[PDB]
């Protein structure tokens, strides 16, 4: 029933499910529609990161963006790296600031000492494992932060995932939902500075943040990611639940109230006692 609001938002089409470990729970819209995912695919190439991790091809550690930056500080956002451009700004791990170039200098690691091309990669790593045939990274690298393609049925498999691990080993899994350089403050895109700005590896951690773009009792240890196309991806493990919504229309003023409001309704209704 909680997913119904989405025949009353504002936008030109819309698709959501509601996963939990044992399944997709609930659907609403074209599951098998394609949506731009914009930063939403972030948590894709992250987990296609932690893949190369556990095969050997890189470490954590791994040397990778300006000098003392590491593919650890890439996934984190922690690189001291510009948003856009190959511009250092700060020293690796003092800022927390959001970086789209992060995130190509890191499929950019990963498709080097892999040998394989990042799109090529993230697809072996973990679409194909997961069956999820209709999402596609194309543009390379240099798209990593924000190319990817893929439908609400794709995305709901990929929840699973994050729900129980099993592209990463439960210890990655584990690593990856921990917040990766704490302390650190700074602001989210959409919603102002933080304190802190949370951020695990690859994956947004809400923690306490306020405003947000997930509900106002989903737990601290909910993480995911939003884009700027008007879709997000949040995994809570304290209720064990998982949501996925993908619209037709930008991010703006008009999500503000809706994501959150949805996200609560989902975990009161899907919430296991």
């Amino acid at each position: 029933t909680a997913l119904e609001v989405l025949g009353g938002w504002p936008v030109p089409a819309a698709a959501a499910a509601v996963i939990g470990p044992a399944g997709v729970l609930a659907t609403h819209g074209d599951t098998a529609r394609v949506f731009a995912l914009a930063s939403v695919t972030k948590p894709l190439v992250a987990r296609a990161a932690q893949v190369a991790v556990e095969e050997g091809v890189v470490n954590l550690d791994t040397p990778a963006g300006p000098p003392g930056s590491t593919v650890r500080h890439l996934l984190a956002h922690t690189s001291g790296l510009a948003m856009h451009s190959d511009q250092a700004l700060a020293r690796p791990g003092t800022r927390r600031m959001y970086s789209n170039y992060g995130f190509t200098v890191l499929a950019e690691s990963v498709q080097r000492e892999s040998g394989i091309e990042f799109g090529r990669y993230l697809t072996e790593a973990v679409c194909e494992p997961l069956g999820m045939v209709t999402t596609r990274l194309d543009g390379g690298p240099a798209a990593a932060g924000f190319g990817a393609t893929s439908t609400v049925a794709d995305l709901a498999v990929f929840a699973g995932d994050l729900l129980r691990p099993s592209t990463v080993s439960a210890q990655m899994h584990a690593d990856a939902t921990t917040v990766q350089f704490p302390g650190l403050d700074g602001v989210l895109p959409g919603y102002g500075v933080q304190r802190p700005n949370d951020w695990g590896l690859g994956f947004e951690i809400r923690n306490s943040k306020s405003p947000h773009w997930t509900g106002e009792c989903n737990s601290t240890r909910t993480f995911g990611h939003f884009g700027q196309s008007g879709g997000f991806i949040w995994v809570d493990p304290k209720a064990d639940l998982a949501l996925v919504v993908l619209t037709a229309r930008d991010f703006g003023d008009w999500a503000l109230d809706l994501w959150p409001a949805i996200s609560d309704a989902v975990l009161a209704e899907y919430t296991l006692e």
